């Protein structure tokens, strides 16, 4: 692999990017005027760096993002946003050396996505053309590991991409570890689920200015041409909207070449005005036969069958291309100029295809003839999961709903009477996920948060079709049919045009959505949201709303607020880090009828504000995170049993003492709706956790939570749980982690650990830790035999040895927990050869999210390692791995990474 080849091969890929024909390509086609430069024509765009929650953080350039690039670098739009461009042109930046934040970059390969078959190799061969003949895929592969992140890669269209078609550069996505080249992934918002997990930066391609957008009219536009269209622009509403992403600009750009006067007010009548006009340039080109509606037919067809195929690109067999070239004459389709080895076509963009397709769905729906219908529908009954709609299908049912309004009754019909999710991969909207959002409160399971994520785009698709459907009250009933029972979200400071459309035209639907989800970011009065609520008068059956980052409030904030909560019978509130909220809580509730749930996290709470929480006796949940103002009569825990019908309690960081912790025990003996209670991090509670204990575990209880964790636990209060502990039946998961219990203490922990059977739907043991805790790991694993489903178990601070280890990996053997999510073992003794033998078990639970093997300062032996990446590479489900104290420094950590997180 001489230095001088690699030299060769940068010259060749310099040589492709600085290219006239790199550097030039026909937006529209060849068969159309319009020409765009990557040096000249292109006007920069304004990027934006993305929240996990999809906010956006701050604003960058393409030379700040190229400058703070992580890798997998993702970036995100609507359809036609110049991601592509951005890619050639981070290309060829490199190429002329423009960019100083490209120049530690060795090799930098453009691909699309699209056309990636066989291997990275046969990919790079076959679309750059220029890889030098004696390179060959070991060798390649073995210069690409050497060359290590001097390597950038761009890929495009992940959208577009199929990735069985080619595993490779799915894993040079999607493992970034094992190849540890730089990349950047282009993707659709629609599609960015696929990726999400993924991505290391995530920024996305933000409207085109209006001095953009005319930069780029003037530019492919004759003078004349160009003030002509640009009064249009100025005197249209909707094309000046549609005006904000480049590819309509040019679309627009092509049919004023063509037409002097156009109308459209949507991206479906633009691309419908674009089409009619295609038809009526070139129908004259057909010189062949008696047919051009079964051209036409055919076009439609093949684009149909292209978006459920997946299938961008079409060849036919070579002789047969007889129909596709008829659609080249006309100029529907193109087809490839370069050489390729049987001829190949292709719309100009992916969305004509898109329009083309739903333009043939719609006529197939709105058909006079039963055959023609009848496959129409079998198209629509090709759609089952949500997960497909949205993302695959989305753009299909927005032409197809944009060119009918009979269309658009049969996909409502459709979409409503739809059950199924499908992949709920990438919707996660924290970092490996109660407490944390309502969302978490509220939701039993992960996979229910992820569910109710999928239900918000799948209404937000909906809306959108509503609104290019262009009916504005007409479909009324078909679309509440399709909302009812769904939820909506809202980012106060991201308001599409649509939504107020949809609030407008049909306040039914908003009525019948079961929720809408409210966001407000460092504002609580955006103007725009004010606008959106206030204009018409909405009622909502609950609206869900979560305060963020808001240290200033005034008049206006807490009366508007006011005025958005009365919308709905229903409140869930969430105070995120909001310093603002000190008297206010119970003026901007002022208007409530129902208030269920409430979370304050990490926000300062005044005594009206505590007084006012327990004033509302409906609460049916409750969660608090750090109050440090000392408690006072009338104050939040001393009165806590004003609230009786509170099903889920949670206090974390609480200033307590000893008597507060009395108080609070009196007041959980009056709640007997409790389903959940956590109790974290009280500390000072003095002997407070016996009465606590004794209030819960009395009585016959419906309890199903209990997380008694770094709060006070006294070995009294373990010993009076473990005595009580036939009171609560129901409880799945217990948690008493993070404490220390003094005296008696593995007396006390044997003695709960005895009374384990009773509880038969226990999916979650976490133990506390006390001297000789060791000792009790024999007779839990007996109580164990009989818990095959338990999801978590820890033992922290347990300080398990050798013998324990082996102990636990004969008891996993031999009673295999096949559902076991979560392994902690902290503070343990363990030998690097202890591990290693361990790791043979360890392997074999596949459905482990999270472990925890962190403990004193430790070097595993190189061997451990070894076996620790393949375990690793064993687990596909790993979110968090947690090892500290564990020493990778300079040595093994390259072969440690993950899609999870690592703590190290
Ligand atoms: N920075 C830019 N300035 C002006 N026009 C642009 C810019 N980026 C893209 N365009 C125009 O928009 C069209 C669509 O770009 P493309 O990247 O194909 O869309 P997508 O982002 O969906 O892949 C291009 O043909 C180009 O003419």
């Amino acid at each position: 692999v001489t230095e001088e080849d690699l030299n060769v091969l940068a010259q060749n890929l310099k040589d492709l990017y600085n290219s006239p024909a790199f550097l030039n390509f026909y937006p529209l086609g060849e068969d159309i005027d319009i020409i765009f430069n990557l040096e000249k024509t292109f006007t920069e765009p304004i990027m934006w760096k993305k929240d996990h929650r999809h906010h956006r953080v701050e604003q960058l350039t393409l030379g700040s993002l190229l400058e703070a690039l992580k890798s997998p670098c993702l970036i995100e739009g609507e359809s036609g946003k110049g991601k592509s461009t951005l890619l050639q042109r981070i290309a060829m930046l490199w190429a002329s050396g423009g960019c100083r934040a490209l120049k530690g970059f060795r090799l930098v390969f453009f691909i699309h996505l699209r056309s990636a078959r066989g291997g990275l190799f046969e990919t790079l061969y076959d679309q750059l053309l220029n890889i030098p003949d004696f390179i060959s895929k070991p060798t390649f592969k073995a210069l690409l590991l050497k060359l290590h992140k001097e390597v950038l890669f761009l890929l495009d269209g992940y959208n577009e991409f199929h990735p069985q078609n080619c595993p490779e550069i799915e894993a040079l996505i999607k493992e970034n570890h094992r190849f540890k080249n730089m990349v950047i992934v282009t993707t659709t918002t629609e599609c960015l689920r696929h990726i999400r997990h993924v991505g290391a930066l995530t920024a996305e391609v933000g409207d085109m200015t209006e001095d953009s957008a005319k930069d780029l009219i003037e530019a492919v536009l004759v003078p004349d041409q160009v003030e002509r269209l640009w009064a249009q622009i100025q005197e249209s509403r909707c094309l000046r909207n549609l005006m904000k992403t480049p590819l309509f600009v040019v679309i627009t750009c092509a049919i004023q070449m063509g037409r002097q006067e156009f109308q459209a007010h949507t991206q479906t009548m633009l691309f419908q005005t674009f089409y009619d006009l295609l038809i009526q340039k070139n129908s004259h080109r057909y010189r062949g036969g008696a047919d051009f509606a079964r051209s036409l037919d055919y076009c439609g067809d093949l684009a149909l069958e292209g978006v459920f195929a997946h299938k961008f690109d079409f060849e036919p067999e070579h002789g047969s291309s007889m129909n596709e070239d008829v659609l080249v004459t006309i100029g529907l389709l193109c087809k490839y100029t370069a050489q390729r080895l049987k001829p190949t076509y292709k719309f100009f963009h992916k969305s004509f295809q898109e329009y083309t397709a739903g333009r043939r769905l719609s006529s197939l729906l709105t058909s006079k003839e039963p055959e023609e219908v009848s496959k129409g529908n079998s198209y629509l009954n090709k759609m089952v999961s949500i997960s497909d709609i949205t993302s695959l299908y989305g753009n299909l049912l927005l032409y197809t709903c944009g060119s009918s309004t009979e269309a658009t009754r049969a996909v409502m019909r459709h979409l409503a009477m739809v059950y199924q999710h499908g992949s709920l991969q990438g919707l996660s909207v924290t970092k490996r996920p109660r407490q944390e959002s309502i969302q978490s409160l509220r939701n039993t399971t992960e996979q229910d948060v992820l569910k109710a994520i999928n239900v918000n785009s799948f209404v937000e698709c909906g809306i959108n079709l509503f609104s290019e459907s262009m009916s504005k009250s007409d479909l009324s009933q078909e679309f509440e049919a399709f909302f009812q029972g769904k939820s909506l979200y809202i980012n106060s400071e991201n308001i599409p045009d649509y939504l107020f459309d949809f609030f407008e035209y049909l306040p039914n639907c908003a009525s019948a959505l079961d929720f809408v989800k409210l966001d407000f970011y460092e504002r609580a009065t955006p103007p725009r949201a004010v606008s959106l609520f206030f204009n018409w008068k909405q009622e909502f059956k609950t609206l869900e709303v979560t305060l963020r980052d808001i240290n200033k409030l005034n008049k206006q904030d807490i009366k508007y607020l006011g005025k958005i909560f009365s919308s709905a019978t229903n409140l869930r509130l969430h105070i995120k880090r909001c310093a603002a909220m000190a008297g206010r809580l119970s003026s901007v509730l002022r208007t409530c009828k129902n208030m269920h749930t409430l979370m304050v996290e990490a926000s300062p709470l005044t005594t009206d504000d505590e007084q006012y929480i327990t004033s509302v006796t409906g609460l049916q949940n409750l969660s608090i995170h750090r109050l440090h103002t000392q408690q006072l009569p009338g104050g939040l825990i001393d009165s806590l049993g004003n609230l009786k019908n509170l099903e889920r309690l949670i206090l974390d960081d609480i200033r307590m003492n000893e008597e507060d912790a009395k108080n609070l025990a009196e007041g959980l003996r009056s709640l007997k709706k409790m389903r959940l209670l956590h109790l974290t991090h009280l500390s000072d509670i003095g002997e407070g956790m016996d009465y606590i204990v004794k209030s819960l575990s009395e009585e016959s209880c419906d309890l199903q939570e209990m997380k008694l964790v770094a709060c006070c636990l006294t070995a009294n209060s373990v010993k009076v749980l473990a005595q009580n502990l036939h009171n609560l039946i129901k409880l799945s998961i217990l948690d008493i982690s993070e404490n220390y219990l003094e005296k008696d203490g593995n007396e006390a922990l044997q003695e709960l650990i005895g009374r384990l059977g009773v509880l038969g739907e226990l999916t979650t043991l976490m133990l506390p830790w006390c001297w000789d805790v060791h000792t009790s790991l024999p007779k839990l694993l007996k109580q164990l035999e009989g818990t095959p489903g338990l999801a978590k178990l820890g033992l922290k601070n347990w300080r398990l040895r050798d013998e324990e280890i082996k102990s636990l990996g004969e008891f996993l053997e031999m009673n295999p927990l096949r559902d076991l999510q979560q392994l902690d073992l902290a503070g343990h003794c363990v030998s690097s050869d202890g591990w290693l033998y361990f790791m043979n078990v360890f392997e074999n639970l596949k459905q482990l999210v999270f472990f925890d093997f962190s403990t004193e300062e430790f070097l595993p032996d190189a061997a451990l390692v070894r076996k620790l990446s393949q375990v690793l590479s064993k687990l596909t489900l790993l979110q968090e791995v947690k090892l500290t104290g564990w020493e990778f420094d300079d040595y093994d950590i390259s072969a440690i990474k993950g899609t999870f997180k690592l703590v190290t």
